[PDB]
């Protein structure tokens, strides 16, 4: 259970590892010793003499006892059992060809080294191919099946194990160190060398081909390794025989697992994009797939049949064999919107792809958003590709993966670095298709993703880059991938604006304490007639104040001048490139958002001198309001409406506004648990404590000079419950439902990570509210010392939502100093942009650490210090999330340094993969009242009698089942593993990547989003209409086959919550009749 390491207790400086060993000898037995405060033994068998030897204290040295201190880590992990650390075996590789039982044998590997590692989930191969010893770590969880083969003859039936894998395993190399091996505080098996990841070393590529691996044990007798510790064992044996796999072999470091060029001219969209799914979803093997008769069989029928038939062999959960079979079978007796629809529902049918290090795992076309490019150039929708760099099991792609970082002395970029760096270049080449790079989003870089699109007839894949507007004369690669991702974000399209209407006025500076400042760094004004139009254009029935454009090449929040005449107001601050197209790309607007703390600003705000048990008592308004909601109506307005982001046209709203209990309807009572876990989680793991007063909102100024230095103007629309108890000493009446704030304000950014973006502003009041008519927006000042926006870490007004939140309970009492926040140069080089460098920009930023690592490093170095925050450690991490947000601007990756990584991690983040330690110090208390919070009927005759008693009886509820309710069921089989019926961007209890938990729900919210539009339209479609006889007919039998008919074999219970809104507003109706 100690792997055979025992931590030492505290020992002397003056340490002698080799006398330790001979001082060992007269302690233990002969070289008794595997490893050298830390000491690991060869085997487990001595530990237990050497911790009850440790109780005698027998040993010393100099004076000072030593003692067997808590297990730890091992120094090298190398398997307690002596039989689990397999030596000289063979090792092949290969899929089992369409029988289960001939292995394609694609490379075979003699001398291979297995540690079958047992307490830490891993499976060690070591294979010594050429001059480098390259390991293979498959990871328990890799492995969906392994069995006791028969490689050889009926005598000795169990002479092979093969592995069968998913995710395919982590390949490393080992490199020279040079450098001494002892250091005083020294292994004793020439452990020397470093693990860095690397592509397969195959020449042929087998093991990115290859999907299974079978070993080649010398001896039947292991049955008590290879045990339920192997997951997924059954106790039935399979004779297996080897075949020839050289036709397989790939000398592309591309695309290792798809097929070759012998295809004559198969579409691809519609066999290589689904055959080579199938593949790398392992439903087929690639012989399966790659033999003459499938392909041919496939191309005998046409395109839209078999689409069908191989979606329907991916719904399938084991490998099918023989594919050839189920063609067969569903072909002969085969019982047997638009593409277009970009412009009409923005959703994308992207080829997503999932490059791994050493692999590629296509995920056939799934439906999810659109963006502005693919929506112009929709007619070759086809040919766009998201291709998303992973690491070998779908997520985030470590730096470690893709750089050495740390004794190194300069970073040199792993082969893996090269590879992401030629895959970009060269391309991805599916068949006739090859996708080469055109650009990528902001998210998208920090989703490790890419578009690629290819050179097609028409349109070429450098035409692209023309018509977006960059890679034509950018001088910097800051700006070109700023160009390339402003019209990739989601925005909408306002009205075109006139060349000449943009009025440049000044850009306001202070240029004071010598670094220069610029207070209108992104504000612009519209005026109000224009106000009025983008307001209709965007979809809002009042005149928000402020609107984050990318009208033009210039991006920023410009607010509402009523004074002012000019259309439009450009700012020269905006400077980010320029374009042509004169068009408002509204993305955001000015909302009253409602405020709710992070883990870093609660740090700041203990650090600033804020007691720590304060914030337990909003968490317990919190939680007070969470464990009333499967039991109260309270609910009905203050966690779904308020906590999440659905707003009233959610239909849960509808029906608890005017509606019964949240335990009435048991499809309510699951959307409301869902909603309940969901809340939990967040507020377990992100602390999402609400501040019932206050809210972020987006950082404004009034260009009319009143507002002084340590002054904001704050105007909330306010919400119900600050309607009901109004007029409080921070509130003043302005209108029916709005207020200003008078009292203390505290304004920090969403990162606010350094201690002193904590700017605790003063909300004063303006005569000229009138004039102005700022609402939901924080006005900062024009004047001053320093921009106020910029004192909250490095923010600016260029669309930053801004923390604020009047309770003198978390208010500061003073200020730290804040950092300088120096501008980033722009350096416009002379070479231009090319797009080789805008590649290594991407390879930078995969080097480069996330913000999370630091974030979650700065909190975990919070807690343990005697100044929560002004620690010198804390300090250095807030100037590396500096640099690395800065990183967008200047091509610098950000490499956080061994010293600052967190070895032990609080018992509030559960990373249980680490040394965990209770966090009883700051805000510790959070997490397990959160833990103990946690830790503590037909309705047939309501749903469809005080709705639509009229007596229906259409009965195609039943026919609509048949294709709704199978459809929902194919669409939960095909990515949802639990009972959730109506998911609708529910959390899926199954966790494949997390770390991506965004892009998973997408997948499943679209097509949850499009089957019950799907639902709605075949619902509409078979409504005849006044709606009477039609949309009350439909509620009523889907109402009649949902609830009263639940026993039969449908399960649905949201058949009628597709078409619900009819229902409820039928019931809101007839509550009058009942
Ligand atoms: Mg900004």
């Amino acid at each position: 259970t100690n792997r055979s390491t025992v931590k030492i207790s505290n020992v002397p400086q003056t340490i002698v590892a080799d006398e330790l060993l001979r001082f060992l000898e007269l302690h233990l037995g002969e070289d008794t010793v595997f490893a050298l405060a830390r000491v690991q033994f060869t085997t487990l068998e001595v530990k237990s003499r050497a911790q009850l030897l440790s109780s005698q204290s027998k040993l010393l040295f100099k004076t000072h006892n030593l003692r067997l201190s808590e297990a730890y880590d091992d120094i090298i992990p190398r398997p307690v059992d002596p039989r689990k650390r397999l030596d000289d075996i063979v090792l092949t590789v290969g899929f089992p060809e369409s029988d289960e039982k001939r292995f394609c044998a694609l490379e075979k590997w003699d001398g291979v080294r297995c540690w079958i590692l047992t307490e830490k989930r891993r499976v060690e191969f070591w294979v010594w191919e050429s001059g480098d010893c390259y390991k293979i770590e498959v990871r328990f969880e890799d492995i969906i099946e392994t069995l006791s083969c028969c490689v050889n003859g009926d005598a000795s039936e169990i002479d092979a194990f093969l592995l069968k894998l998913k995710y395919g395993p982590k390949v490393f190399k080992r490199v020279t160190v040079h450098i001494a091996t002892k250091f005083k505080s020294f292994c004793k098996e020439d452990f020397d060398f470093m693990w860095i990841r690397t592509t397969d070393f195959s020449g042929s590529k087998s093991i990115g081909t290859s999907t299974c691996f079978c070993l080649e044990v010398h001896n039947g007798s292991t049955m008590l390794d290879i045990f339920s510790g192997l997951p997924y064992y059954r106790e039935d044996t399979l004779s297996l025989t080897y075949v020839d796999g050289k036709t397989f072999a790939s000398a592309a470091q591309i695309v290792p697992l798809l097929n070759a060029a012998i295809l004559g001219l198969e579409f691809p969209y519609e066999i290589l994009f689904q055959l080579n799914a199938l593949v790398h979803a392992q439903k087929i093997s690639l012989f399966a797939a790659s033999d003459m008769e499938l392909i041919k069989i496939l191309r005998g029928m046409s395109l839209e049949t078999a689409l069908v038939i191989l979606k329907k062999l991916h719904q399938q959960s084991s490998i099918c064999y023989d594919p050839v079979f189920f063609v067969k079978t569903q072909m002969q007796s085969v019982v047997k919107s638009a593409y277009k629809r970009l412009t009409e529902q923005n959703i994308m049918s992207c080829q997503r792809a999932y490059v791994t290090p050493s692999k590629i795992y296509l995920l056939g076309p799934e439906l999810e958003t659109a963006n502005y490019v693919v929506k112009n150039f929709a007619e070759h929708v086809s040919d766009f590709m998201r291709v998303t760099f992973v690491e070998e099991d779908w997520s985030k792609l470590p730096a470690n993966a893709l750089s050495v970082n740390s004794g190194f002395v300069k970073p040199s970029r792993t082969n893996i670095y090269n590879r992401v760096l030629s895959i970009l270049g060269e391309g991805i080449t599916v068949g006739p298709k090859r996708f080469e790079f055109l650009a990528f989003s902001a998210s998208q870089l920090r989703g490790n993703s890419v578009w690629m699109f290819a050179s097609n007839e028409k349109v070429k894949a450098e035409d692209i880059r023309e018509w977006m507007g960059c890679f034509r004369k950018i001088r910097s690669i800051s700006k070109c991938a700023a160009r390339m991702g402003q019209l990739f974000s989601a925005s909408r399209q306002t009205l075109i604006v006139r060349a000449q209407d943009v009025e440049q006025i000044p850009d306001i500076e202070v240029t004071t304490d010598g670094a220069d400042y610029c207070f209108s760094d992104g504000i612009g004004k519209i005026s109000l007639a224009f106000a009025k139009q983008v307001a209709q254009k965007c979809g809002l029935s009042h005149v928000p104040s402020a609107f984050q454009i990318r009208y033009g090449g210039y991006k920023g929040v410009i607010a509402v001048d009523r004074s002012s005449f000019r259309k439009l107001s450009l700012r020269d601050s905006m400077l980010k490139f320029d374009s042509n197209n004169r068009m408002l790309n509204v993305t955001r607007w000015t909302e009253s958002m409602p405020c709710f703390l992070n883990r870093e600003i609660i740090c700041l705000l203990s650090t600033l001198g804020i007691e720590d048990a304060m914030f337990e008592a909003m968490q317990a308004v919190h939680l007070s309001m969470l464990g009333n909601m499967l039991e109260d109506r309270d609910a009905a307005l203050n966690v779904l409406q308020k906590l999440s982001g659905e707003n009233s046209k959610n239909l849960l709203v509808k029906m608890l506004l005017q509606g019964y209990a949240p335990s009435s309807e048991p499809y309510l009572s699951m959307m409301l648990r869902v909603h309940h876990e969901s809340q939990l989680s967040e507020l377990k793991s992100r602390c999402r404590i609400l501040v019932p007063k206050g809210r972020i909102l987006i950082g404004c100024m009034d260009e009319m000079g009143i507002l002084e230095y340590g002054q904001v103007y704050v105007r909330v629309t306010l919400t119900k419950a600050e309607l009901k108890s109004r007029d409080q000493s921070y509130f003043r009446k302005i209108d029916e439902e709005t207020s200003v704030v008078i009292g203390k304000v505290v304004v920090t950014k969403n990162p606010c990570l350094h201690p002193g973006d904590i700017r605790v502003l003063d909300a004063i009041y303006e005569v000229h509210f009138e004039e102005k008519g700022y609402l939901d927006c924080i006005i900062f000042p024009q004047k001053g010392e320093r921009p106020h926006p910029n004192e909250c870490s490095g923010g600016d007004l260029d669309g930053d939502q801004f923390f604020v939140s009047w309770d003198e309970k978390i208010i500061p009492s003073e200020m730290d100093p804040p950092m300088d926040y120096a501008g980033s140069r722009p350096r416009l080089m002379d070479h231009d942009v090319t797009l080789e460098e805008i590649h290594k920009f991407f390879v930078d930023y995969m080097i480069s650490d996330t913000l999370g690592v630091i974030s979650t490093a700065h909190l975990v170095h919070a807690d343990r210090d005697p100044e929560k925050a002004r620690s010198q450690k804390c300090l250095e991490l807030a100037n590396l999330h500096s640099r690395a947000v800065d990183f967008a601007k200047t091509g610098a990756p950000a490499e956080m340094p061994y010293a600052l990584k967190p070895r032990e991690f609080p018992d509030f983040l559960e990373r249980f993969e680490k040394p965990t330690y209770i966090s009883e110090s700051v805000f510790g208390k959070l997490y397990r009242a959160v833990k103990s919070s946690l830790a503590q009927d037909t309705v047939a005759y309501d749903v469809t009698l005080e709705e639509a008693g009229f007596e229906s009886f259409i009965e195609t509820a039943k026919a609509h089942r048949d294709m709704y309710g199978e459809k929902l069921t194919s669409l939960m089989i095909y990515y949802g593993a639990a009972n959730e019926e109506e998911i609708l961007t529910g959390i899926l209890k199954t966790k494949e990547m997390y770390l991506n938990r965004r892009y998973g729900d997408m997948k499943d919210r679209i097509t949850l989003s499009v089957k019950d539009l799907h639902k709605e339209a075949m619902g509409w479609f078979e409504k005849s209409c006044e709606q009477q006889k039609k949309k009350l007919a439909s509620a009523w039998y889907y109402v009649t086959y949902n609830p009263n008919h639940r026993d039969e074999k449908l399960t649905f219970l949201s058949f009628p919550w597709i078409v619900g809104d009819v229902l409820l507003d039928i019931k809101a109706e007839n509550a009058q009749r009942q």
